[PDB]
């Protein structure tokens, strides 16, 4: 198929621009020019581009240079019609952030980290971005006694409250998306899963402005069900953005093309986002790919991988719809009682008093007979998969 | 050392009573009489005993039988002075619960699950229990299309609000603690980590009556840092109860004696719980051991293992105390700047306007010089381990 | 549709699993063995396997035992099903709580061998060609409780005996050690396919020993199952295979083959079928060692049995199409997959000739070579598209 | 308390020399001078140093430079009395090795990789090294269809056979140690575990010259039991060298100080290596630390961390000795029948026929009665932990 701007496929500058310098080796590709990136991505079907401050403007650029880069960058967007849906700040590369940005043990680093974000918020606001993604990659520890978690959560909250204050007062209208990750680069990162991140956000001053940006690989690094966590995120209404990529369970973060890691879970994820209630998608934000072209590839492999992300999503979408439209699947869903879960356990107006009065819910309930009936889940799964294989 | 009632060590009837029938074999031990279990626990220094409805009263016992059991039980409690600080319900054993209790796709099972719990709340309230633990072991799925998570969270919530209501109205004064687990027995369980449970609890009708009951091995099954997750639970003030045991990373749940799995994390956990703010413990509920005596042991090994849990806790407590009273450790803490995290990042009355005006926070900040100072974390970790090893 | 040439087999204990798990009672009633034979024959299975204790209840008197066997043989006869492999339950009974062959208790070890000898005679009687040995209770929960070195000596001692016996009696059995990292023990001896092959190389008649790797068992450690099978085939030790599905490191799920890591299920079928000639690289039984989920009744059980065969045949078809695609041939050429098969050295070349080749070092432009891409993502993308029936 | 040359502690130049440039950030430490490294290690008690060709001589140095560096290095060893027990080659950093050295799909890379190694073998021999470690970090793949494993193993073997031929012909008397690793940097690496590396070695032309160099964290990345793995390597007599470090389960390779990851396994490991048959160690090679001083530390932190490894090993040794020497432990071992595993299952000269005729081994065997006796394993384990904690 073909991507449309209505699909809202976005990519970070750092994705197709990853030079492939890994933990054990030198870069295998030369640097990617941002203007070219804009052009190349516009060409493959992306509707937007994102970036960290330092991806666009080299750390420690004088004003003139910085200004110079932005102006050229805006031209390219202009020309191509791409937007900047989200912006983020690099609080992990420079040595000063070795112990964190917002929660560094060092107070001077914390103050600096906030200044650095404020400045990116301004550029973001100016480019029309709606979301500020916050990935606290250096927030965490290698040793338990080196970090007071409670104090760290206080300092994290303290920084977020300020950013919300600023944005509201300047009238930027940003939404903030906290990105959880279990480890890498710290032995243990704070807010390790989608869950911890949502619980945290609920403790902020203007919780309505905060959500999460879960990434496929991050949850899989802990062997969690990505689709299920996204389902919980949507239940809470905190899915402000999403990072799509592939991973092969608990190991270093691979950042593969979306659907190149856990294919079955990539399938159910697309089904959840698109086969939303009232026909429509359950999620309307950017479908952002935060992946990395393998170290073994050249610039051609890079564009190939960029396109593979889009094809994977559209092929899966196509099969999720067919699946839902299949009468045999409909019959299987019925036998599995999937929809009976949507009917309240209690009859309208019933409370514990009436439930207690219902002998059929306990005293006269035949648990044994109910326990003998199967749910037909295997058959239902077999049909989903045959839809995925294009075997139906 | 010796355990005192002030230590608040409690054990589940199902721990020392596990007959050791595992997934691949038959029981290796005969059943333990509840009265006998009360006497033996009292003798090793436990202050309380806990149980699932079905551990005490065999599933489907007539009222005369049940009444007889309860009465004999109360006598033992009376005679020994042990208390029942928490009670729980078995919503996982009987075949009727194969697709869950509160979230089974089948409506009638959902209604029966609630009645089974209400009945247990009554007995709990009569025994003086203050906490009702909820472990939704069957709430989840093996296949993504078999369960509507959103509908499931709705149903979960629907059941829990009723329980709070009933408890409120009857004046039971119970606190509810949801126990997260990532998998086992379902392929994926709903509310997989302490984070997900906390975020969920925040959405109930009366969040104040709800917290979590996190278990050491459950978080380690996902290879998460248990101590750090507890630290976050404490920050939210949602640590209502705790299950202590041992585990060796991501694999089936082993339920070893506390400290026999990740020893270093057990050590930092005891430090966190007992060396709380203001001299005193950061947590005051029961120190509950939800473990299983290894299948290779006989009743002698069973009491040995019951005693090993307490010994382990007391030995680590002793070492945690010594660790903190060491002037050298104190000096390392100061050099690592642990306490400096506790100081707000912003000066009193400082806002973004003032922060933006501080050139020392950015314009004149020497990132490069700060980035070069070491935190001394390794040295601090080494002193901690030397304390644990009794080498200091 | 399955044919006897596909060689699909199932263990009696897979479809017959009552779904009594670590936390709940059984949700299904017992399956009758004759019935299992008839139902499996019906879905296209060519063979059935069993642990001694799955067919003949532990402790049956000879009359009883004899009665059951005669019944079973008759069902085989009628349906035309064979018994390619047999195994022994050395894990259920309490006596085996510390192991069969490597129990600390000498008397259990002796008994463990007697139990297996007995099953060997029955296997021989039924025409089985492979004896699978799953040492599920061999290992430990605590490091000081088990002397690993003495354990391997005792594991070896027991196997050498079994081989002697088989060889003296003319049974012609092949022995396949089944590795598992854990469950039921905290740590099981011979935890991966690699550990088991290395061990087998140390027995008295190594040619008689190989392995029986299980998809889920390697995945429990997060290992690449296909890649381990490739190494097993290279050593020529793939004597049998147990297929099922798993979702990484967690308890063993025993899902239907292909319901866990689908990409790896695809590369595995490609490996086993798109062998050397045009021919399969593996000629043994495709054994499904799985469990129908606890949420299912007997209709679910038969559906899950068929799902295993369906997944393999669907994967096979896509594997074949993948290889026949000219676009794939082109990507394989760009990726230099086949260049790996050409020896690094030219015929008759040794270290002296290599050392004299200035072009292999002194004049080698590493920077230039390091800049060319392998085109692996593109190759991967064509593979997935074949899998999805998108081409 | 103090290290002796008899302890055989070695460190790789790349360990203390790691500048802390990780996957997400820039180096936080300056480069370490090889000569200085030699003096500092000599000073902390190390008996030897190891290096990758490229750690000592910058990739692409002319012979004049190369030669000068070697001469200075040689001097330092001279003055300090340190030896070079092992050398290794870097076949992972340079972009040319992106698909492997010996198993690169590119034939020219394979020829080049062999040449690089032959050269390092020459330097090794000149410095007196006895072991050549081969870590095939880039041998493997991210995608299944990209690598023919069979062909790969043929090419790995082809290369290794030539290396043995050469050493043997030049009379170097080297031993070759293959270092297994499951992943990082490739998605999956060939010879992922100690078991796979041993099986492979058995297929070489002169297998007696080959063994493995297992690393603590490498086996732990797969959640395997490192001690049990070493036990198997010792049974085969293939433990040619060993890399000690710490790791926290399946996640990126942390390379912490030895014993700072799984402490309990670090303990059983020292016990295995040191309490060998008849008092003597079961292993006689170097106790090599292949770790990295955390990114948060400075050079002070670096030397501290170097010493921490030595300390950890000697503290554990000390407790392993005391554990074994304790008559209570000796009694628990007897009760658990640990040594009974050493007695052959079969009586002297007993074969299948005598065993088949022994009614006590089957017909008259009381399995139910034996099945009920406990093994006393929890208690033995508790005794071990108490010795570790310095409580006994
Ligand atoms: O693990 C790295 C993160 O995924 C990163 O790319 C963020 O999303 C942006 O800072
Ligand atoms: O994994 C089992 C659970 O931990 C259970 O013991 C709960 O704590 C109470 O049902
Ligand atoms: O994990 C269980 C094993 O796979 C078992 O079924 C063997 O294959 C036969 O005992
Ligand atoms: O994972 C990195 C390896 O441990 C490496 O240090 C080798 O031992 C030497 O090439
Ligand atoms: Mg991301
Ligand atoms: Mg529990
Ligand atoms: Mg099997
Ligand atoms: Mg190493």
């Amino acid at each position: 198929v073909q991507a449309t701007r209505e699909d809202k496929f976005s990519f970070g500058l750092w994705t197709v621009g990853w030079q492939a310098r890994d933990a054990f080796g030198d870069a295998t590709r030369t640097a990617l020019d941002p203007v070219e990136a804009v052009h190349k991505l516009a060409e493959i079907g992306a509707y937007g581009i994102t970036f960290h401050d330092d991806d666009l403007v080299p750390f420690g650029s004088d004003a003139q240079t910085r200004d110079g880069i932005i102006a050229g960058f805006k031209k390219a967007l202009d020309e191509t019609g791409l937007i900047v849906p989200m912006v983020t700040t690099n609080l992990f590369t420079h040595p000063v952030f070795k112990d964190g940005g917002f929660t560094s043990n060092d107070r001077s680093v914390r103050r600096y980290a906030i200044r650095k974000v404020l400045r990116q918020m301004d550029l973001g606001a100016e480019l029309g971005a709606k979301t500020l993604v916050l990935w606290g990659g250096r927030e965490g520890a290698e040793y338990d006694s080196a970090k007071d978690v409670s104090a760290a959560l206080d300092r994290y909250r303290e920084a977020l409250n300020l950013l919300a204050q600023y944005s509201e007062d300047r009238g930027y209208g940003l939404r903030f998306a906290i990105e959880p990750k279990p480890n890498q680069p710290r032995g243990d990162i704070l807010l390790p899963t989608a869950g911890h991140a949502i619980a945290f956000v609920q403790e902020l001053e203007r919780p309505e402005l905060f959500g999460i940006n879960p990434e496929t690989g991050h949850e899989q690094m802990s062997n969690l069900n990505f689709t299920q966590g996204i389902a919980q995120a949507l239940w809470h209404k905190k899915l402000f953005h999403i990072d799509l990529n592939g991973q092969h369970g608990p190991k270093f973060d691979q950042d593969l093309v979306f659907g190149h890691g856990d294919l079955l879970n990539a399938f159910s994820l697309v089904d959840l986002l698109e086969n939303g209630p009232d026909g429509a998608p359950a999620y309307d934000g950017p479908r952002h790919f935060d992946y990395k072209p393998s170290r073994t590839e050249d610039y051609d492999g890079v564009w190939e991988s960029a396109k593979a992300n889009i094809r994977m999503y559209l092929l899966l979408k196509e099969r999720a719809k067919a699946f839902r439209a299949d009468p045999e699947v409909q019959e299987a869903l019925a036998a599995s009682k999937v929809a009976e879960l949507k009917t309240p356990t209690l009859n309208p107006g019933e409370g514990y008093a009436e439930l207690l009065a219902d002998r059929s819910a306990f005293e006269d309930y035949d648990a044994d007979a109910v326990g003998a009936k199967g749910f037909g889940f295997v058959k239902l799964n077999q049909l989903a998969i045959e839809h995925l294989l294009g075997a139906r």
